[PDB]
């Protein structure tokens, strides 16, 4: 039962329109986000995409330094290749990738997976009165 | 009273022994942090500069996707430098950067300085319960 899947971090394979119309329409955090910034989003992360039979079929996206700090974000797998193992896949890739190696501190937000998360070593934080933000959810919406 | 510092975002003019070893020495956050991990945070990150008479004076780091996230790190004005205002310039620098304009979340850690960054429109998290973090504190050392 293993998924036939590829996974890489070369950014001229992704489908832009798919994970532009996944992230605006099917997606809370992302909902209504303009096609410019999800190219220059891409542009300036490392992005790992999971593809079957030459079509997108999952994304993962990291902001880093490769150094010192990194944030995972946009994670989606399409609904009809769910169950196969494909997050799994692309966060093995995450966590293995050689810049993302010995990292002091690695975040992301979740709003309902917090126990997928955790099997990766991710936990509540540390020092949670120490965390700021400037945070606009919905900002793209009008 | 006010400041007369240059800041720059152009990491030639940057000073990276004096950022290592402040960052390593003067720092809990980054102690004994290696030089090749400031110079590869550093050369994979938007750093903003603060300099008096030909020698750096200040620093802020922004690892982002000049989209949609930013994280502020690594801030810090040398002792005898302070008071000035050289804080406030690179702060305002950071706020006002064209490649930093439009995101959904700015986020940053801090011990104890929560007051300050309030005034740059920073608050505690939304949602802390969806947040979640691989994080080594005191990583370097050992």
């Amino acid at each position: 039962g293993m998924p036939h899947v590829h996974v890489s971090t070369d950014n001229s394979l992704l489908d832009i329109g798919l994970i532009h119309r996944t992230l605006s329409q099917d997606t809370d955090w992302a909902k209504d986000i303009p096609l410019a910034l999800v190219q220059r989003a891409i542009d300036h992360s490392l992005c790992f995409g999971g593809f079957v039979d030459g079509r997108q079929v999952a994304f993962a996206r990291v902001i880093s330094d490769y150094a010192t700090f990194a944030y995972l974000g946009d994670v989606f797998v399409l609904p009809e290749h769910r169950g196969r193992g494909y997050s799994k896949a692309l966060m093995d890739a995450v966590m293995a990738h050689p810049d993302l190696q010995g990292l002091r501190r690695f975040s992301l937000a979740t709003s309902d997976a917090h126990g997928l998360y955790a099997r990766y070593g991710f936990t509540p934080p540390l020092f949670p009165q120490s965390l700021m933000e400037r945070y606009v959810p919905g900002l793209y919406s009008t």
